[PDB]
């Protein structure tokens, strides 16, 4: 727990949730968990 989900929370604080729901999102939050 906490783990996956930090990297996740970066992604969800950094990048758009309308990434995950519409799109039209920059190819960063894509790359936000390189591991």
């Amino acid at each position: 727990s906490d783990e996956m989900w930090f990297c996740e929370t970066l992604r969800r604080l950094l990048c758009p949730k309308s990434c995950s729901i519409e799109g039209g999102c920059p190819e960063v939050c894509s790359h936000m968990c390189p591991l």
